[PDB]
């Protein structure tokens, strides 16, 4: 596809603007259009993590429905940085929907934590990614630690390729029961942290649901699903990660890897 082509080397030329990789690919769900850049090589996922986690959380509830409304009488002590929502409510606890909601719209860590702990340890999330089809992703830590970023580090990593597969069956094709689809969807439509990623880059009569990561070695990250009116969605898959341990992790590389594919796809 010539419009595939030119962009692969448009973000082939972004890459070149800075010390570091990019992992990206797009995919028109109808047609299979496919724009990739170092699909099959491995990135720290960071906080993308979150969705392939609820997603868990969803499956068990479609096995007990009340999963959602339990109450989780979470402690001070359970508390680490950037917990924005548990932080808030500890004292009163939070529902496991709550604690969804809260890891995916403000990528709350405790709330992760908590949510890790109810499905039996990270090793449950790879094991759910295994049973969608997904043999490459791994969740080997816990919040904070899976943030690390450290070159050449396998560990809490995933390929760009993997995770538009995953994404396309989860939020679009059938890797979960229809209200569980619509329940991720919802809690990713409405996400607070991702503003200036690929909402930034995409046309403004498109809805997005997305979820970012950030993590060390100026690690930036966004996944989700583009709707645009009339046609079918497409899957945006954003890894960004730096040679620098000192690099600051930017925004605006991420909203221009969606805007080469955005207007390659219209």
């Amino acid at each position: 596809m010539k419009n595939v082509a030119a962009a692969e080397r448009q973000l082939r030329e972004l890459e070149s603007t800075f010390d570091g990789r990019l992992g990206f690919v797009a995919l028109d769900t109808a047609t299979g259009a496919r724009i990739a850049h170092r699909g099959d090589e491995r990135f720290p996922f960071c906080s993308t993590s979150k969705m392939m986690l609820c997603a868990a959380v969803l499956a068990r509830s479609a096995g007990e429905p009340a999963l959602l409304q339990r109450r989780i009488a979470y402690a001070k002590g359970d508390l680490i940085r950037y917990s924005p929502i548990t932080e808030q409510h500890v004292g009163a606890g939070m529902s496991v929907a709550e604690l969804c909601a809260a890891t995916l719209q403000y990528s709350d860590n405790t709330a992760a934590n908590l949510l890790i702990a109810l499905l039996g340890g990270p090793q449950t999330v790879t094991a759910y990614a295994r049973s969608i089809g997904d043999a490459t992703f791994r969740l080997d830590r816990r919040e904070p630690e899976l943030n690390t970023a450290l070159p050449g580090d396998e560990r809490d990593t995933t390929t760009p390729a993997a995770m538009a597969a995953s994404v396309h069956r989860l939020l679009v094709g059938d890797a979960l029961g229809a209200a569980q689809r619509a329940q991720l969807n919802a809690w990713m439509l409405g996400n607070k942290t991702g503003d200036a990623r690929i909402r930034a880059g995409v046309p403004a009569d498109w809805r997005v649901a997305d979820k970012t990561g950030t993590g060390d070695y100026g690690t930036a990250n966004d996944i989700g699903v583009a709707y645009p009116p009339n046609r079918a969605p497409i899957v945006f898959i954003v890894y960004t990660t730096m040679r620098n341990p000192n690099a600051q992790a930017r925004d605006d590389v991420i909203a221009s890897a969606t805007r080469i594919a955005a207007r390659a796809f219209a």
